[PDB]
C-alpha cells in the first residue's frame, strides 16, 4: 500500500468553536496538524487581547495529553475595534493575523464591519505593523445574486483595498471561483489564498443534484463545475502561495438538517486524506507537501514544521457521527469509504 | 377589507401521493379547486388504465362529501409503454393527459417512445413534459435551458400538432420560448417560482422547504415568469406542483424536493398578481386558460378571496411525522373566504 510521507501540516483555517463542542472538535485538529489559524467569530467575536488569551487557555486545555498543537489567534475586525488593541495583540503574539468578515451596514460595531473606508485606521495600522489581513471575500447586498458574491467582492473591494494599501499582506480565505483563482495566480507576494477540501471535491450540483444535501452547504457557496476545475488546477499547477484551509466548521447534527440549515462542513477528521485524493487525481502528489506544509509557513514568515507524518493508500470507513454533549456532529463524507488516511 | 371573486381555479399540475398521505393533502386541493391534473409518479408509477382507475378511486374516498371534486388522470410514460394501454385508457376517460418524465423509470429518450408520442399526436392528448436533461456534467442551473434546445424544440418540430403543457417553467429561457411559440404550446407556473428565486433557498441558510424541481433559478429568470404572468398571455395557466413530503424527509441529509403548497398556493398566487399590477388576468390565469388549452368546460360556480391577513399553520399533522406547507408560520395576504 502507498505511502505519502510530509512534514507535518498545519490548517491556516479553522473554526474550533467554544464550551463543549470545542472539547469534541480540537482532537481532530491536536492529532495532525502543528498549528491552526483560529478564526475569531465566536459569539460574542474575538475582538481584545484579553479574549484570546482566554480562547486560546480554553483550546489548550482540549488538546488531548501528547498532541504537540499551537493555535494562532486572530482578531475579529470590527467597527469600534482600537487598532491599539490590535496592534498591542500582535506585539505580544496574541493574535497572528485579523479576520475581516464581509460589511454590512447595519452590523453593531461590536459585532463587525458597516465598510472597508471605516475601518482604514485599524488597516493602515496592519499594513505598517506587518500584519496579515485574512478575508472573507463576499459582498452581502440582498439583490446580489448568492453565486456572484465572492467575484463582486474583487471588483468592489478587494482590487481597491490592495491598490489603497500596497504593503498590506492578504489571504482571501476559502476561494471558490475561477474568478478569485485567476486574481490570486496573477497577483503578487503579497496576495495568497486558502481552499477548502470541499471546493476541490464538489461543486454545486454535488449539493443540489438528487436532493439537497446540507452538509454540503457551506460559505462562500459551491459553485458551477468550471470554478471546481478552475480550483483544482490552481493547486495541481504548484503555484506557491496557495494552501490547505479546512475552514472546518461545525454545527451540531439538527442545527444542519433542520429548515434554515446552517452553513459549514465539519471537515478537520477527514479533510487532509482529501486533499491528498484530489492531488493524485490531478497528477500532482509532488505539489501536496507544499501546499499542506510549506507555503502557508512562508507567507506567514513561520518555520516549517520539523516532523513529520505518513498518510497510506488504504480504505477506510469514514465514522457516521461524532458524539457531542446534547447531540450528534456529522463528519465530511461521513459513513463514506476513502482513499488516503493517516498512519 | 378587498375581496376578489373569480371563477372557481383549477390545479393543472399536483401530486397527491398514495396512503395515508393521500387522505391528508386531498382535502386541501378539494375545497378549493373543481379539477386537477393528478399527476402519476407512484411507486410503482400509474402506467396502466387499471391502476389509473384505482387511485382514481382512492383519491374520491378521500375527497370529504360537500366538495365537487374531479381528479383528471395521467399515465406515466416508460420506454417501453404500449400505445394501446395508453390510447385505451384516453378513449375510456381515464387518461386525460400523459406526462413525461427525464429519466433520473422514467422515458431515456424522446426516440425510444416515437410510436407512443405519434398515437397521442393522432389522439389529440395532450403531453405534459418535465424539461430537463439529466446528464451527470450539466450544471443544475441549466438544465431546463439545455432541454428546450436539445429535446423540446426538436420534438414539436417532427409533431407539429401535438399538443404540448411545458410544466412549472422556471426560466426566462422557458417563459420567452412559451410567448414565442404557437397555439399548441402552453405552460404551468407554480407560486414559488413567482414568489422567490435562488437567493431565498440559499442565503442565511439551507431552506429544504424551498427546495423543489425544477430548481429556483437567479432574479432574473423570477422576473421573467412574473413579468409573462402578468401580460395576460393566456397559455399559462395555474400548476401548484404541490409536491408533498413528510417533514423529516425534507430536513434530513438528503432533502426530497417538493412544496407542499396547496394550502397557499392561490392566495400566493393572488399576492402576486397583485403586486405586478394584474389583477384583471388572475382569473383567466387560474380559472379560464387552462380549460381553454385542455378543450374542457370553466366551472360554473365562484369563490372569494379576502385581503385579510392570516398565519400559516406551522405544521399539519400526519400518522406518521408532520407536514410543514408552504410559507409555514408566514402572514399571507389573501386568503379564501
Ligand atoms: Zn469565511
Ligand atoms: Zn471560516
Ligand atoms: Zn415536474
Ligand atoms: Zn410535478
Amino acid at each position: 500500500s502507498q505511502v505519502l510521507k510530509i512534514r507535518r501540516p498545519d490548517d491556516w483555517h479553522l473554526h474550533l468553536r467554544d464550551g463543549d463542542m470545542l472539547k469534541t472538535v480540537v482532537p481532530y485538529t491536536s492529532e495532525i496538524y502543528g498549528r491552526a489559524i483560529v478564526m475569531p467569530n465566536l459569539a460574542p467575536p474575538v475582538t481584545t487581547v484579553e479574549a484570546a488569551v482566554a480562547y486560546r487557555q480554553r483550546i489548550l486545555d482540549a488538546v488531548p495529553a501528547g498532541h504537540d498543537f499551537t493555535p494562532l489567534m486572530t482578531c475579529y475586525l470590527t467597527d469600534s475595534l482600537d487598532p491599539n488593541e490590535l496592534e498591542r495583540g500582535f506585539n505580544e503574539g496574541v493574535f497572528t493575523a485579523a479576520k475581516l468578515y464581509p460589511a454590512n451596514a447595519t452590523t453593531n460595531s461590536s459585532h463587525g464591519v458597516t465598510s472597508v473606508d471605516a475601518i482604514m485606521p485599524v488597516l493602515e495600522r496592519m499594513e505598517k505593523i506587518g500584519m496579515p489581513l485574512l478575508v472573507h471575500g463576499e459582498v452581502t447586498h440582498a439583490d446580489i445574486d448568492i453565486f456572484d458574491r465572492e467575484a463582486r467582492f474583487i471588483e468592489s473591494v478587494m482590487e481597491p483595498l490592495r491598490q489603497r494599501l500596497t504593503a498590506l499582506k492578504v489571504v482571501f480565505e476559502h476561494i471558490t471561483t475561477k474568478d478569485a483563482a485567476d486574481y490570486v495566480r496573477d497577483g503578487n507576494e503579497r496576495l495568497a489564498a486558502t481552499i477548502t477540501p470541499q471546493h476541490l471535491m464538489f461543486n454545486r450540483n454535488h449539493m443540489l443534484v438528487g436532493g439537497v444535501r446540507p452538509h454540503l452547504y457551506c460559505l462562500p457557496i459551491l459553485k458551477r463545475n468550471i470554478h471546481q476545475q478552475a480550483l483544482r488546477e490552481l493547486v495541481a499547477s504548484g503555484f506557491n502561495r496557495v494552501f490547505l484551509g479546512t475552514d472546518s466548521a461545525p454545527h451540531a447534527r439538527h442545527r444542519k438538517e433542520s429548515s434554515c440549515g446552517c452553513a459549514g462542513c465539519f471537515n478537520a477528521p477527514t479533510a487532509l486524506g482529501s486533499y491528498a485524493t484530489v492531488f493524485e487525481e490531478m497528477n500532482a502528489l509532488q505539489h501536496f507537501e507544499a501546499f499542506c506544509s510549506v507555503n502557508g509557513p512562508q507567507f506567514y514568515g513561520l518555520p516549517v514544521n520539523d516532523t513529520f507524518i505518513e498518510l497510506v493508500r488504504e480504505e477506510q470507513q469514514v465514522a457516521e457521527s461524532i458524539a457531542l454533549t446534547d447531540d450528534t456532529l456529522v463528519p465530511f463524507l461521513a459513513g463514506e469509504t476513502v482513499r488516503w488516511s493517516v498512519k
